Parts: C-alpha cells; structure tokens; sequence
C-alpha cells in the first residue's frame, strides 16, 4: 500500500458567509481502492458532516483521484481554526500530517 499526497483547504471567503462553512480535501493517485480520506479540525475528527461521489480513472494514463466535501455550519467552524486531512487504508493510518489555521495558531491558553 501506498498512502499519496493529502490537502485541505477551508471554504471560499464568500462561501462562509452564506452561514455554512465547507471543508475541501485533495486526494492523489492511491494504492488500495479502499483509500478513504479522514476529517480533522482544530484536533476534532469530522465524522457523518462529509460526503463527496467518487471519481473515475483517467484516461491518459489511467490514473486515480478522489476528493471529500465537508459540510459545517457557520457556527460549527466559527469554532474551529485548523485544518487537516489525511488518507487511511489498509496500508497506513496516514503517511503525512497536513494541517493549517485559519485564526490563529494552536500554541495558546484555552480562550
């Protein structure tokens, strides 16, 4: 098995104030079919507010993709701050740890 790359990136700055914030994360060519990429914000895992279709194979060189929508209210984030996503599998719980804030950094007292 071979975990590929992970990105995340947070919901476009007008895409917010529609009073939802959604989530997006970039999959490359995976190993095992049953690669499944994992929600993580501000260190609380997204489980059941994501739901993304799969992608077929390329053509020009068979290749594979797959992306992941997040669905959050605007309330929901308003709480949160950092971003992350990483893919599972058979293989590896994750090859490498991609996070980002948004606010601020998470090196501070509670607030």
């Amino acid at each position: 098995v071979a975990a590929p790359s992970v990105f995340i990136f947070p919901p476009s700055d007008e895409q917010l104030k529609s009073g939802t914030a959604s989530v997006v994360c970039l999959l490359n060519n995976f190993y095992p079919r049953e690669a499944k990429v994992q929600w993580k914000v501000d260190n609380a895992l997204q489980s059941g507010n994501s739901q993304e279709s799969v992608t077929e194979q390329d053509s020009k060189d068979s290749t594979y993709s797959l992306s992941s929508t997040l669905t959050l209210s605007k309330a929901d984030y308003e709480k949160h701050k950092v971003y992350a996503c990483e893919v599972t599998h058979q293989g590896l719980s994750s090859p490498v740890t991609k996070s980002f804030n948004r606010g601020e950094s998470e090196n501070l007292y509670f607030q």
